[PDB]
């Protein structure tokens, strides 16, 4: 229940549910920082999903990655610490402007292709890549979530809804980078058979508004033999995709663990009046309690260029 979660946070309103989910927004006590809770029911679940996405969060850290900060699992809840984004979904984001310029989609697209770039490096195919799934974060850049089905018909590649990840994830950012620039899918239908069908065909409308680079490289994404498709490698350094920058994809972590922050470690032992060396070893746990969360709200503060102070 949630008087586990009531000692470190002051839980807000929900923002979002899903099928099994839901998401609240809530306040970290000692930081003051806002956060994200996911909260699951351990009667009503899938399961697998929830430590999936758990396990992939633990070792994803990455500018464009919703950043895991606290688990806690009681009798009945699951409950997940999450970065809270304040600008919100890009589906609604583009629903709002229609449809982005070849210019804006660029700029967000950029920071797609670093996420998921990053994600296969580090083993991963995230198999769900959808506007929704990505938040738009306090500096405007993009951050990936729902890592649950890591290892939405709309978004499925052919091969992957024929069951013969990778690849996967391209067509997924082809469907990405056409919903960007025209504000529609290409294969949609009422009907889900009839989906399935557009899917597999692989012909969609271009509209009057898409450069020629652009359709080339929806051409060479949204190509419905995985062979034949754009592999992320070429990606990264595509002449659409380089426009305007000039450099490829920057798409490794800018953020990494390294070494723990000195300043954290201190304003922790200073708070908690505790011997500096057993705080720093208790965090070293990576054990994504309490303490944990509490020293990577105090990094993020850091990272905003803001002084690390506790209450
Ligand atoms: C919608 N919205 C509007 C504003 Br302003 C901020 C937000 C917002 O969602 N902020 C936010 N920050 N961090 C999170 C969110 C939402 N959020 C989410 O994880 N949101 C997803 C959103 N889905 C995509 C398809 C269906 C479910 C979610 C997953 C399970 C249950 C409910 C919601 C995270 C927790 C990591």
């Amino acid at each position: 229940d949630y008087d586990e979660l009531l000692k470190y946070y002051e839980l807000h309103e929900t923002i979002g549910t899903g099928g099994f989910a839901k998401v609240k927004l809530a306040c970290h006590i000692l930081t003051g920082e806002m956060v994200a809770i996911k909260i699951m029911d351990k009667n009503t679940l899938d399961l697998p999903r929830i430590k999936t996405e758990i396990e992939a969060l633990k070792n994803l850290r990455h500018q464009h990655i919703c950043q895991l900060y606290h688990v806690l699992e009681t009798a009945n809840k699951i409950f997940m610490v999450l970065e809270y984004c304040p600008g919100g979904e890009l589906f609604d984001y583009i629903i709002s402007q229609d449809r982005l310029s070849e210019e804006e989609t660029r700029v967000v697209f950029r920071q797609i292709v670093s996420a998921v770039a990053y994600v296969h490096s580090q083993g991963y195919a995230h198999r769900d890549l959808k506007p929704e799934n990505l938040l738009f974060d306090e500096y405007h850049k993009l951050k990936l979530i729902d890592f649950g089905l890591c290892a939405s018909l709309a978004y499925a590649a052919p091969e992957l809804i024929q069951g013969k990840g990778s690849e996967a994830d391209v067509w997924s950012m082809g469907i990405l980078l056409y919903v960007l620039m025209c504000g529609f899918l290409p294969f949609d239908d009422d009907n889900v058979m009839a989906l399935y069908k557009k899917i597999m065909r692989g012909k969609y409308d271009v509209p009057k508004w898409l450069s020629p680079s652009s359709i080339l490289l929806l051409q060479q994404m949204l190509q419905v033999d995985p062979k034949k498709r754009i592999s992320m490698k070429n990606l990264l350094n595509h002449p659409w995709i380089m426009q305007d920058y000039n450099y490829p994809v920057e798409w490794q972590s800018k953020n990494p663990f390294i070494h723990l922050d000195d300043d954290c470690v201190t304003e922790l032992s200073v708070h908690h009046r505790n011997n500096r060396q057993t705080m720093e070893d208790l965090i070293s746990l990576w054990q994504y309690d309490h303490l944990t969360a509490t020293y990577l709200l105090l990094l993020a503060k850091k990272a905003r260029g803001k002084p690390v102070r506790l209450r």
